[PDB]
């Protein structure tokens, strides 16, 4: 069981430095994510914030996922 | 049975380690889960925690599971 | 695990020096993207834009994705 | 039957010293698990941690199993 | 079985010299690892940063690999 | 398993005087990377440059890699 | 491995003294490089400058190419 | 069978007197058995010493095992 | 079998006087390991040295090797 | 064995006074090695400069090659 | 190994005043290496020169070469 169980923990220990790298990209990408058309320029950028904060709820999910069946 | 007997124990005496575990995650995610639109951010911060506190009361069925049947 | 693991992380890495990278292939194309016939041109200049921004939030979430499974 | 027995015996005897070294691996290593981009660094330092804990809990069932069997 | 556990504790023995190598590598490498057009540069530098961190935890990975099976 | 050890340590210790030459082989070449046909002349000198990139994080990945296997 | 090493150094080393001598071919050849009929005269001129361009970024590969492989 | 047999016992014999030795062999040769690059050294003598470590538990395996078959 | 035993002997008996000259070659050596084109110079200075590295570790094997068969 | 030995022996012992040499030679040619055409010249002086380099580099091979088998 | 060795060395010694020769060969001959037909006259003079720089490159080979087998 151990073979899921380390997957679970290591799932759980890489969250906080995989989800402090995300930010880091997610940020450095919010300056080209808006479209301007003529002077009025229309972002989406925290669109692609809540990518990563569902990505972050969904982490600690797998991590505790792997722990307990398929 | 002891197949199944020690999954269970197992799956107990790892419990407080793995919850240990999971909340040194969940806080260290804490900071990197809210939408911020223009000032006005809005955390689904404790979602997140949720979680675990599931996880929690489930892994200690799984435990008491695997020592009584499919 | 870590060979996605990583596949993701390089992904999350990689997408501002993408999008830095990309940005300057857009503009230096946006001059090339109008279709004049008379006097009166049409571009079809900011089309070519979206391609890059949903591109962008699109990058980070294959980082993202490539740590949690198929 | 002995020859998996001393197998086994022989990996239980060889877990402490291999763990001993081990561990002057992952210290020794620990150094360089580390991503910095700006200033800001993350570390993966204790996946690798777990490398070796789940390593060790392994070691000391595969002496045990190998005098129990295929 | 000590062919491969030799092959194992010789791959741990040479973990921190060879990531010890493996980072005047990647320094020595950062400066020729950024692609500059006009004035605007881009590096991927630490893209190959990460080359060496899943490496290193993969090392210590193989160690404890190929003292327990195939 | 040295066999393979060295080609790596070698590939390692070879990969910032190769990235030495490889660069002043570049800028030894851009000069002559653009097309002019009438007065505006067209380059693909940083085509060239990318060439070199991954070339770099390439390396230093066959070093890392001729460690741990086929 | 040095066999194929030197091929690839070497292969860098000439690229610039190569491409010195290619181009003071293109050029010598330019004048001899278009089709007159009546008056209008069509060169093919800048056909065969490509064929230099190309050649130019080819070459930086090979060299780092024998250096990784077949 | 005394024709293995005494190869078996002569390699028993052997193998404090040949352990003597190899020792002397791999500390006169430690300090030849490390790479300075600028100012950081980094030894890979214990690789080495494992090599005659292994050899050790070996031989005294070779002489038990010329005693019983093939 | 006394044959290749002192094949061996000598090969360990021969590795500390050997390693001693061996390393008086690559310092004789390590002036002329470098390439100048303008007035950078890029050595391949310390690739020569590896070669001794695992050529020394190599010969402690041999002796070691040529005691226990083909 | 010391048939071998020697020649090894020798050829390390004789790899500082031909790589002393060979630079004499390498110097002595540097000049006669570039292909002026009408004003501008261009060497292909330091291609033969690689060649003495991995000669280098091969030389202390072949000494310690020659103690260590066909 | 002496026979093959001096043939190198020989070689080595006498590549600069061939190359000294040589070169006063093909001064000695650009004056007759050209074909005028009418009154455009069409050298083939710098082809010549290349034979003796690749002849250059060439020799300083074979005197390296001849001290490393056939």
């Amino acid at each position: 069981k151990f073979k899921g169980l380390a997957v679970g923990v290591g799932a759980l220990l890489a969250a906080p430095p995989i989800m402090g790298l995300a930010s880091y990209a997610v940020n450095g990408i919010s300056s080209y994510l808006s479209i301007t058309i003529n002077s009025t320029t229309y972002d989406f950028a925290p669109l692609a914030q809540a990518v990563m904060v569902f990505g972050g709820i969904g982490l600690v999910a797998y991590g505790l996922h792997r722990i307990l069946g398929r």
